[PDB]
């Protein structure tokens, strides 16, 4: 409470009503209890209008769930800026003193809508900031990295984490068959199989933008950034056995936790920080700075504070404001840009594409998805158009009226006669493409770029002995059910991360198997 | 290793393919691994055609799940008739020696896709018989009764069993607030709260049609019937604690069990039996024979054997044949009719209505939904029309061609000139309607009709002391979370079933409270 | 009437002829198609007349979103026959010597909706599918060698300006000309459109063109740039503005009916397939930007080279199922064919399948008319109305330990990590110099004679005969009726910039008719 988000979360909400019910045309309902028949023991009549309306709308309550990240929950709150980063970005929401309303949705990845919150899985950490220059979404995860570096492979990964086509069962052999044949997965798989694969709540986990993004300042100068959201509640994790116990006791443990916390005034807080890499330092970093499977060392690029955000408002209506929210990494704003991360670039297409289907063509007009400023667009019509332009405004640009065109355009013509605008920094200021042809090529290879060195460093230099052993324990548990064919491939995969981890994984797996 | 269902389940299946993949136009795919960029570090190009197609179709994999009964699984098999019931029904599939292909889907009711199979719940038990006179579906449950006697109340019950609007949580206070204020629920709630609320598998439970239906013989003579599907595997139930434990360990426990049992050759079997009430017996029965909340005593109307069915074929593709199956109690055939059960009459509208939305206008044309005989219909067009009529056939009747009209019609005119056909026995031969006006009325009151006698009979005359105790223990567990306002309502509700059950419920409830 | 190579395709999905009585969609017999069930003869209609509700509910769902644009159209099926040897230029299977390939075609107008006249003045779509052994190859062309714009960003602006005002649902001359004069790149196509060819009499009496520059690649990987021309053996034959408007009223489906009748009568329409072929190394030196859709290649510089012909010899069996639901897409390319740096073309490669996913459904590729003759081997799955599914238990992901496979550049067993590179994506196109290394918003590379007006001026001054030149001015001044006073001088200047004599005659005729 009480709360900069109130202007957003109150949108679309009816006043409280009493007395009797009405049909959807507003006329009084005679009964919610008894349907009309032709004689007490006679047949139901076709023209019990309320009955049919009630049943027919009930029949249409469900919509396609997200793929992936179907199971989730969220809240609203406030972003507060506490440091001055104007030398790096001109983005309005990050300027000194700014307070911006936010929405957040937390989620798992693989499971469907009814599935337990505490299955071992990556957790989504997706933020919307309702800024004065548009909705800026940072659609992140509770991990600084991810399983892949090319969006072409994303549907393969997600099918491998979901259900077999023949019987609708999730499958260990399929999961490890994919992971070990796509060894770029090694970094994120090591993270996933550790303690953090099973955080207790949504409040007790960090969030990350994961990808490298770009910040552009008022002079048009760019820097590369990575977002970190550090939990003030601290990381707190279940064991593998505890996470499964909780799954059976309360499939909605984390959903209920976050709701309860906010209701109790126990508002969770994250500190907003960035790693900042100078534009010209990208090519010489020991790892490729645009490879999603590579984190930037915090020794090389320490966390730099920006502000914090707080979750202080539960949704008014879960379906309307959480299920229907359309969080999209393509929702960037002036002062923020993308990068040559191929995963990120695929995502920039993919989210709005699914949302057009899952919600509908006009999903942007729903209360939770509208920005605080008016949208000035030539888009029109489409299913369920609630909002429409002022009477008689033009439908095309360039036109002879006032509605306007792009800020690069003159508003009066098509920019013919060989007009050029130059570098598209609003997308991003690009580094060298390293070629002039359309190609299918590897990422530029940096000195320490391979699939295994980073999880190896995590194991050897970061984890304590308890974490190392639990990791081997979790892995060997997650291997139960794989085929004889897959066993040696998995042994080798873990040996590539680290030989001691590999040995312990194999030892524990064989102990546990019959 | 063959099944009568082989003809059905092979419909729509591709041959095994190898080599390289193709785009959906059939052109070869260059890579499933790397996307095309403008330079190795350049931006992703818009025209990686395969990339966009792969992502866009991935984005559209999900469809609305069923409401209710979202979480389910199934198989295919054979119905075998071993008795002669031709005196009672002319239905082709029920004639002596008939062997009919079948499909079945089992499910829970309240939870979404991915919710655990072993949540306490009713379990769906929905059969399709691919008969020579059309698909006959018996969309039943693992209970002989149900929670309500009027379809007007059905969406209220289902919302109460799903999630609160504000926070997406299922809620004990909500569930009990509804049940106690709709005391007609008492019979089914007593059944649900016992051992049978947690069957171990889909094989270890009976199925029932629940509703009274009608059978009509070759002479047009009607009798009232109830369907019973008696498991040869026998009832086998988890305790409340065991069912929760399984939910956390394997959310798909029953799905996996049925698949494995069939794959292993352990084909589950049910004996098909009916209760048969003479048409003239209906008005005289001690209970209203059309009240879904009332079972017919098996001492008054014993089970009469018809035959058995066996499940001997797993689906080829789970989504295509199970998620997309459209089971519908309105799928009746000659020899079978409905009844003045208002729940049944609402369902006859409701299923196809949801299926037109959930699947699409042309859902009937999907492989699993087509009958074995050709469909002769004047319906046309609609989204995704795969199947169309012979070239140039007429789109309207009556017409000057050969396509035809209804079997009561002459095929050449509109049946004007005050043509009449008489009683619609294909719907059902109706009993006395007990009035001539459109009304909202009670069911005709029979001698022993109330909301509490039958679950009371179950408790006092059927359950053993161990069943009675676990019942109270289950109920008192399910009460955890109710408000103080709701507490005495729940006490009264159980006292009304049996005062000893009620007192034991309260005792355990207070012990556990906190 | 005997047969077509396309018979395999058009018979897919068709029921046998049925008689006797109707059935519900579960297959059970229908009692009546004439009388519904009531509780007593004068009593209320009962809910459980199952057939009544099913019949009404399916009726209620017959309509689907029409195409935007090109809503009004019709088509046929036929055969492509190769009669020359172009193997030196392309390896595309359907273009090899002696090949006979089944085809579909859809013709259309552009702006009007489904009920609108075939003979409103408009571009006509000329959209072909070839069901080749290496996939469906679609050439989604028009009856003009050029088009109104050179950047896809402007396409929705053009199409809204050709459709209806938001306030009142009326089409509007002022809006059309306000857009065209503010987007002068449109001058070439507007000149073509406002001439005789804006009103061809039938679908049979017009040429077709691919319009865009595409690429051909041969068996050795060498590319050439190409433009497709489909030259009508029936000959161009056009209405005057007045005749076309009269026919629009007399028979809104004049062209749909003509094509159906012609094929039923055995008068199978034929087009000769030809290409212009520009050597890859010629591109930078051509007097016009060879990738700018608003620029044609002179046939004096690049003469038509013959490839073969195609013939339409089969009417659809069912119009909705096979024509309304056809999903023609320029992104349906096959080996031996590539794209080009034409920005309109590149936008289209995204746009069509996107609209088809919506207007038909996620699984539109599986409908009979959209399936290729070869089996599709894909990891795509599920989605609404999935009819076809993979063999039992096949994997849903690659790389996998099974045999389903992966891309032809992949090894089928791993993810191509360890810094694997495949090189130039020639299956998209062998690209020319990009002329920059940054993401930019820039003009096309400017060639010697590139502007918005020289080509229609050439058409007017060097190609059109005196009657065509006069009918052009007359047609233009008719289409101008309704423009605002503010719009008048813009249109005067526009036509002046094409040709000062044309502009003078347009203004003269316009003022005479005003008013
Ligand atoms: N650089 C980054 O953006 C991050 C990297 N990592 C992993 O740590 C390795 C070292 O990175 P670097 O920043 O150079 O070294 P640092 O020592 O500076 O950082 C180590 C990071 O690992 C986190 N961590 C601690 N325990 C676990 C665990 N059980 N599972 C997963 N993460 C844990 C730490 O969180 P805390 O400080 O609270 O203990 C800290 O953020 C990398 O290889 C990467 O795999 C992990 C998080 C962020
Ligand atoms: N009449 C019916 O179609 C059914 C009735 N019932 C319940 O039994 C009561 C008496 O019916 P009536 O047929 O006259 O008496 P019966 O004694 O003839 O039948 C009692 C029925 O209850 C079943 N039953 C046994 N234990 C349980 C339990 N733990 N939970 C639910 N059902 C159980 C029996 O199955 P079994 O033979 O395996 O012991 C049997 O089918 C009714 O009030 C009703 O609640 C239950 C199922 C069917
Ligand atoms: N180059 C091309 O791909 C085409 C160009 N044009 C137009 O012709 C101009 C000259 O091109 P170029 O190839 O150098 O000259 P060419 O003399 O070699 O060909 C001129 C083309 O214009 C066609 N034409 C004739 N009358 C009309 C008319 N009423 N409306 C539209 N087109 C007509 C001709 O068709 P026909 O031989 O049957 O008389 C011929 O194809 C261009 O500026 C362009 O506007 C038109 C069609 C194709
Ligand atoms: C190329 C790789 C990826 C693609 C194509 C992709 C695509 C998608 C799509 C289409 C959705 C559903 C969106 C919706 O329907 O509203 C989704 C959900 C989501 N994705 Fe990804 N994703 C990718 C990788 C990632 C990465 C790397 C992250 C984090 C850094 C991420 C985080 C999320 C989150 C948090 C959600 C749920 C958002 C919400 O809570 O509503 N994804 N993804
Ligand atoms: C008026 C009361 C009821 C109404 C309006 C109703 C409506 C529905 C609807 C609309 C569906 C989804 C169907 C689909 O989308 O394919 C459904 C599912 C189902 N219902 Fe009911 N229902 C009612 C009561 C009952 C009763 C009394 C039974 C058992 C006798 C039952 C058994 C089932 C089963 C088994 C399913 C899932 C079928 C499957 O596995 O696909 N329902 N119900
Ligand atoms: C950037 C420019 C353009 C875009 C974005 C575009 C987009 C579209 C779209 C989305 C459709 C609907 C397709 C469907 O729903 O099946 C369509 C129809 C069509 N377009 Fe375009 N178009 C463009 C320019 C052109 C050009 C230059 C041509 C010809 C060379 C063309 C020829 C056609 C034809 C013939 C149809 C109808 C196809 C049929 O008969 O089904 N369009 N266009
Ligand atoms: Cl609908
Ligand atoms: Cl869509």
């Amino acid at each position: 409470e009480k709360s900069a988000a109130d202007q957003i979360v109150d949108r679309g909400m009816r006043p409280k009503l009493s007395g009797n019910t009405t049909r959807h045309n507003g006329a009084p309902v005679p009964s919610e209890n008894i349907s009309a028949t032709a004689g007490p023991q006679g047949p139901n009549v076709l023209n019990d209008i309320h009955l049919i309306e009630k049943l027919a709308h009930f029949n249409r309550e469900n919509v396609p769930e997200r793929i992936p990240h179907a199971k989730g929950h969220g809240a609203f709150g406030e972003l507060h800026i506490t440091e001055d980063v104007s030398e790096y970005t001109k983005a309005d929401l990050f300027q000194p003193g700014k307070v911006t309303p936010l929405a957040v949705r937390f989620s798992t990845v693989a499971g469907e809508q009814g599935s337990p919150d505490t299955w071992r899985d990556v957790h989504g950490f997706a933020l919307r900031f309702y800024t004065e220059e548009g909705n800026y979404d940072i659609v992140g995860n509770n991990t600084p990295t991810f399983f892949l570096r090319d969006g072409m492979k994303f549907p393969d990964f997600i099918h491998s984490q979901k259900r077999l086509n023949k019987n609708g069962l999730r499958d260990a052999d399929m999961q490890w068959d994919f992971w070990t044949r796509a060894p770029e997965s090694a970094h994120q798989v090591t993270y996933l199989m550790g303690d953090r694969g099973t955080p207790k709540t949504s409040r007790h986990q960090d969030g990350f933008g994961s990808h490298t993004f770009q910040w552009i300042n008022a002079e048009g100068k760019p820097v590369w950034v990575k977002y970190h959201f550090k939990t003030r509640q601290g990381w707190d994790c279940f064991t593998d056995a505890e996470a499964a116990k909780v799954a059976g006791e309360n499939a909605d443990y984390q959903r209920e936790d976050l709701y309860n916390a906010i209701e109790n005034g126990d508002f969770p807080i994250w500190d907003v920080k960035v790693q900042i890499m100078p534009f010209e330092d990208a090519e010489n970093y020991r790892w490729n700075p645009f490879d999603l499977t590579k984190t930037w060392s915090q020794k090389d690029y320490p966390l730099i504070p920006v502000g914090y955000f707080i979750l202080n408002r539960n949704p008014r209506n879960f379906f309307a404001q959480i299920e229907q929210i359309a969080l999209d990494p393509g929702n960037i704003v002036p002062g923020v840009g993308l990068s040559p991360d191929r995963m990120l670039q695929a995502r920039i297409f993919a989210y709005a594409d699914q949302q057009r289907y899952r919600i509908g063509a006009n999903y942007r007009d729903l209360p939770v998805n509208r920005p605080i400023n008016e949208v000035n667009t030539y888009s029109r019509e489409g299913s369920m158009q609630y909002i429409f332009d002022a009477e008689g405004e033009p439908s095309y640009s360039p036109n002879r009226y006032d509605k306007g065109a792009g800020y690069l355009d003159n508003g009066t013509d098509s920019s013919s006669n060989h007009t050029s605008y130059g570098q598209a920094d609003d997308i991003y200021v690009n580094p060298d493409p390293h070629g002039t042809d359309l190609v299918r090529a590897a990422y530029v290879k940096h000195q320490d770029d391979d699939d295994f060195i980073q999880p190896g460093i995590l194991y050897r230099e970061v984890l304590d002995e308890g974490e190392k052993e639990r990791l081997a324990d979790n892995i060997s548990n997650a291997m139960q059910g794989i085929s004889e064919a897959t066993e040696p491939r998995v042994y080798d995969y873990w040996n590539n991360v680290d030989e001691n981890l590999g040995a312990r994984v194999k030892e524990l797996y064989l102990q546990k198997k019959a």
